């Protein structure tokens, strides 16, 4: 398994760039991709994930441990104690899944500890957890993800809250940047500030599925159907072709079958 480490307390757009552009071409399938968009992996595919070392200001460090097939967050690491590295396993992981973790993220068997996530990834849980309604309360932005990271990394105990509101961040700064243009673009454009993340921003995350096969089973450029999805100001927007989403889009979930590769 490979690491992408991505320095989040001194940073430039273009590092957060390559960063990002790291990630992608790390993560994708060397080959599979529909319209000219790289496609995850099948997960029979090796290496089945992909870690991104995250180093914060005063030397606090957390490692995200991430699916290839679906770019989805598994769980997280962070310097703990003496020689120790501490795993944090998501509660929607299961059977080998959980030992992957486990041994993906601290391949010292010796000195690793667990700190199980109590909860899933799913944003209605970890929204939840942060105490909103709306994860667009929780505003993202680089120093906002090293002030999060900074209050797990070492940290014996932090409430779910504190924990839910890192993740929130982290998966989306990450993961969510990866798998769309349009969120890397936002992040980019804020890099020196909090930003709320805007309608678009939260809907793309949530149709990145419909989307990718979508855009996998699209024939000529025609989406099978009218896709609806909404834009900046939170106003419904239909697709029809691939053309009007493609450019917000960085990879496609993987989806089954053969399609127009461009
Ligand atoms: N990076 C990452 N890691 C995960 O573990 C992960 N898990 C999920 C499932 N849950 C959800 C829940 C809500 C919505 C939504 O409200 O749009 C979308 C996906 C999604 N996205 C995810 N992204």
């Amino acid at each position: 398994v490979n690491t992408i480490i991505y320095n989040v307390g001194s940073t430039t757009i273009s590092k957060y760039a390559t960063f990002l552009n790291d990630l992608r071409n790390e993560a994708k399938d060397p080959s599979l991709k529909c319209y000219g968009i790289p496609m995850l992996p099948n997960t029979n595919t090796n290496p089945k994930y992909v870690l991104v070392e995250l180093q914060g200001s005063n030397k606090k460090t957390i490692t995200l441990m991430l699916r290839r097939n679906n770019l989805y967050v598994m769980g997280y690491s962070d310097p703990f104690e003496t020689n120790k590295c501490r795993y944090h396993i998501f509660n929607d992981i299961s059977g080998t899944e959980r030992q992957d973790v486990e041994t993906t993220l601290c391949p010292n068997a010796n000195s690793r500890v667990s700190k199980n996530i109590n909860f899933d990834s799913r944003y209605p849980t970890l929204e939840s957890k942060a105490g909103v309604k709306s994860r667009s309360q929780v505003q993202l932005g680089i120093q906002i993800l090293d002030s999060n990271i900074g209050k797990i990394s070492g940290v014996m105990s932090f409430t779910e809250k504190t924990e839910a509101e890192f993740l929130l961040v982290a998966i989306q700064m990450v993961s969510e940047a990866a798998r769309f243009k349009y969120i890397e673009n936002q992040v980019k454009t804020n890099f020196n500030r909090a930003f709320n993340p805007n309608p678009k921003v939260l809907n793309l995350q949530e149709t990145w599925g419909k989307i990718s096969t979508a855009i996998h089973d699209a024939k000529n450029g025609v989406l099978p159907k009218p896709l609806e999805l909404v834009d900046a100001s939170g106003a419904k927007w239909i697709v029809l072709r691939v053309d009007e989403i493609k450019p917000d889009v960085a990879l496609l979930n993987y989806v089954g079958g053969s399609c127009q590769t461009t």
